[PDB]
């Protein structure tokens, strides 16, 4: 059963098992849905509105000149190298470029820009509820993330449209995300997401007014594996667009990483480095291994 | 005018002017500052912080009358990165400061590649020239000297560190940006060598005059004490492998060169012992 | 972008360019700092090694005994009535109690002596380049602040030591200041104040051997409002002390401080007082805001 | 983009500061705006747009195109970019008024234009001071600078615009930028045609019955160091209508030294330093060829 | 400095510092000198004897019959409605009109039709230099240009006499270029050719076997603004007849131009039309403002 948290259960004497809940998620899991997070379901039904109606209006002409552009018009045989996804990037923290996205309504920016602030403490929130399982002082991966002009934190706001051939393509290919702690707002009728544990894919529920919670490659570190960070995909489906919208939120460019001393007996096998320097390899080789991004911060 | 080079100045219309700078300075100073060099000004606050500190709490205690020519009045130790790091074992070192010296040391070696890449176009070689002449079978020779200067009551009686050349190719200091102290030896005069924020100062080693053919020389440089004041220093040595074979770029040469062609290790091997005798019969040595 | 005045280009016609840099600054920053000031940086050197030992000898555990009589040790809540500050005051004009701070080396009282009579000459240099950029005579603004016993002339020696959680507590809340003309030699590493700007809050610049000038309440009177006193702060941070030397060139007690009738034109919203009525006040409601003590000097 | 419309009246009360603001925006953004409750007699106005267009009808109609037939303009062929489809008499108040000197005006205009030109002027004057306050320049300080040995230079250009069969054939004015200081407009309230560039587009300044329209020149841009700019403008014809314009220009003296002023430059200018008269006889012989190298003629 | 570029430092490890070099003479100076490019020094050398040798055989007759029909022979004051110029122009493509010029030698065009080659395929690669600069597609401003009939390229050749009152005449008169990219191959001695920049009128300095190279119009457009055509004049003098031999790579006559869409975040202030609308117009206003030539085309 896929792990469900009441963060409301926080806020009494049903915390502790809230706590335990939340631990056996990120050792077991790597991922996890949240309810009663705090964030308006009012808000969450617009920024729901406003992400499809924009498909439509910006985003499904990108996405169909991109299928024109690959050939992916026809699937014949399996396509391993492309997602079929439309995407465009939000950036927050440290500098935010939403006023410069053209295609973008004033109310939507309005609903987006409220949306990532509260993401943005719901984030900070969660990584001192991961502190305290750890047993990490207060506030320790919060520190850790700020490097000099404090964390990254961007939106990437995803529509995954119907594909005719669902078993030629992913959506999104297998991959383990680079980051810090990721919160997604997902459809919550058209499945898709997937993470894969003990051998087999696992469906993401749908599920109203919830958020989607897992850990990148970076709390994989800091924890020395204690939580790994879990390969997860899209798959695609015939009829149905499933909407993703997935806050990062990451430790700043010059924030060095490296496995809590706290959390290390035996020397680590995991390197200490300097987040940009993961990011720049990331981005090339984010559908292959994982293993090797480690190792080659060594 | 001591240089001071700017290297946000290579990008561009300035370039040749920068280039220029540096290739002047290489020739006739040996010795160079360099400002806006992609190095975090927040990671050198906190290497200075934390090795000052480390000063006060683990080497000053440790470290307590006419002229003393054969002593260096000079606390430090020694972190070794390439080829292989002991930066975890050097035991008095915490945790933050361990993390730190790794993220500087690293920053520090590719600013010192990205240095000689520019000797190298400067001197009319081919990019990495410089690079794969020092790599030897295991890699370049990567280390940090960390030193600090205490007040001397009487500095005309003792130098903080006695005046030589060093052995090695390219030296990365961060120094001290109030306490002044190095001085290199330029046309017969000691220059002050100024302290200055987030600099970083520059100068050749003997591997390098060898391999220009002495158009850049390693000079004469040295350490003066004072009476108040401790001079902080974190020095790093961006050296040939071991078995790095150093002669003169043939481009280079015409008449034939006086300088010697030999393996690095057996210079570093004679360097130890004559380190403060002249400069001059260690390449007639490796004849 | 923050000015940066050279004051070894008033040489020439770069004088200029120079005065009208300053002009704008005090009329749209209220700060500035300048360079190449005529003060020994040999001397700013020591003051700063002296007061920066004088902190760690004299009141650094003074400053830990006073968090516990204050329990601000665990920073749960936010503090708005405290500042994470550390002082003590050194009054050179009209009268010296130099040599009454009871823990401070003849050669600190010495330095300090020297400091304040070389930053004095530099105020009054200052207020002259002031009187040139308004029209006003020159020498106008010394004679105005100098009453019966000469103008008022004192250092303020702070240092903002590091604060566990710099979120809940000021090194020194938002406020104007009183007096005539402010001279702030500041950290050169260690950033914390910051100015009131279109909206913003804009960092002063850590600058080595640099004074930083700021216009007290008493030159917005005395200039009818061209030059405003702007609202400013320092902000603490984790790991850092930054040290303050900041020297106040005000108006004697008994001057009588009325907008210049010559940049007049309007009747002027601004009071005509007496300069020691004005501090008598401002000191019960230094942290609330400015406007409301011109009102009451009618 | 909505053309500005500043109420002057409003500078009179508790809305002072928030009218400069706005025409500061305007000499920034647009380099034109409109004026209403600007003081001059609406009945006055009425009266030199009614012997403006009489003039024409009676004494510049039968010229114009007797103008045409000398140039062989009755037939637009082709496009025409050398020509101004333009009916135009100019008069010069200061220094030196040769107003008494237009032989075909009536008495009753040329003592209307004569009040007309001294309203404008002393309105040319109140204008120059609100730019001095929202420059940071002391009061009179544009008027100063203006002055020369003699004074001001003020005329006024008492244009008509002809109804034109194909007028994408010629303009009634071509694209320029004013050479002087600042331009005071009575403009037709009915006939539209003055355009200035913005952002790429030309933008109509629509006709506004009593207004008048202000823009400034080139002068203006060297002593603001460029924080206001001379803004191209044109007039372009249609097949009916025939647009008035009663144009007044408030310039420099001959001999004024013109520079950006100093305390609006921290670093070096980009604009020359120059004397007035010598930029007019260079501007007249290159009016309808860019701005920019007038500039650096001067240097 | 007047921007000089080597090209032959494209082909090794200073290439980027080259491109940088492109880029930047491209965005704030519209010109620049290039070395080392591909043309034989020979060649250039035969152009230059030919077409001078061309000018006292062929265009002086011509130059000083213009010169009768205007009454240019004494100039009293300042003409600014000619230019002090002497110019044929030959035609390369899309169709030569080379072997149709009759007064022009076996050789000369046998050489001139070599030149004409090597500079449009120099043209081409530039572009190309251009278009990995502005991070558009290999080939982009190629296909762009190409229409049905592919590019207009053509060479106008042109010698300034000397003229007795340089001060009355330009030899040509300030404008910018109507097309796509201007390579130059100019006196090396009699210097004239001018562009504005800053407020100022700075030299394109004679330089032995170099090539000139600037931007027109249709780039201004194609870049959004970010390569600006930069106005240019070519003064006279009294003694010395400069030589220049100008080749226009301009897009085909049916292209469409525009905005290339990754350049545009804003919706751009630059209109889209057909290449010939814009060349029908500025044939007739060439020497007035460039921003109302833009305008007419919306
Ligand atoms: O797009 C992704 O990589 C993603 C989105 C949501 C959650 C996890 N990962
Ligand atoms: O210790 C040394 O020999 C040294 C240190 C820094 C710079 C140059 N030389
Ligand atoms: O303590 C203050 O109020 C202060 C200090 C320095 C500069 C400005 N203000
Ligand atoms: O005739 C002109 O040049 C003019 C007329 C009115 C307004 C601006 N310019
Ligand atoms: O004749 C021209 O317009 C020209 C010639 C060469 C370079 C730029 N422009
Ligand atoms: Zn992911
Ligand atoms: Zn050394
Ligand atoms: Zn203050
Ligand atoms: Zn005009
Ligand atoms: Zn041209």
């Amino acid at each position: 059963k896929f792990p469900v948290v009441d963060l409301s259960k926080l806020n009494g004497e049903e915390r502790d098992q809230t706590m335990a809940l939340i631990n056996e998620a990120c050792e077991n899991w790597g991922f996890f849905e949240i309810v009663n997070h705090g964030l308006p379901h009012d808000l969450m039904d617009k920024i729901e509105k406003m992400t499809k109606d924009h498909y439509k209006t910006c985003q499904e002409q990108k996405f169909n000149d991109m299928l024109k552009s690959k050939g992916l018009d026809n699937l014949e045989t399996e396509v391993e190298d492309v997602d079929w996804e439309s995407t465009f990037y939000v950036r927050h923290l440290p500098q935010s470029n939403l006023n410069d996205i053209s295609d973008v309504s004033d109310e939507y920016r309005t609903a987006m820009k409220d949306f990532g602030k509260r993401l943005e403490n719901l984030a900070e929130d969660l990584l001192d509820l991961l502190c305290e399982n750890l047993g990490l002082e207060k506030g320790y991966l919060k520190k850790v993330f700020h490097g000099t002009k404090g964390p990254t934190f961007g939106t990437k706001v995803s529509n995954y449209p119907p594909c005719p051939k669902p078993e030629m393509i992913k959506g999104l290919r297998a991959h383990t995300d680079a980051g810090g702690i990721i919160l997604l707002f997902q459809d919550d009728k058209v499945s898709g997401l997937q993470l894969l544990k003990d051998g087999d894919w696992i469906d993401v529920p749908p599920l109203n007014h919830s958020i989607v919670i897992n850990l990148g490659d970076q709390l994989e570190v800091i924890t020395n594996g204690k939580y790994k960070s879990v390969l997860h995909r899209v798959v695609t489906q015939q009829e149905g667009n499933r909407m993703s919208v997935a806050s990062f939120y990451n430790p700043g460019s010059d924030a060095e990483i490296s496995p809590a001393t706290s959390l290390v007996e035996k020397d680590s096998e995991y390197p200490s480095f300097v987040f940009d320097d993961y990011m720049k390899l990331y981005a090339g080789v984010k559908f292959q291994p994982k293993e090797p991004r480690f190792a080659a911060m060594k």
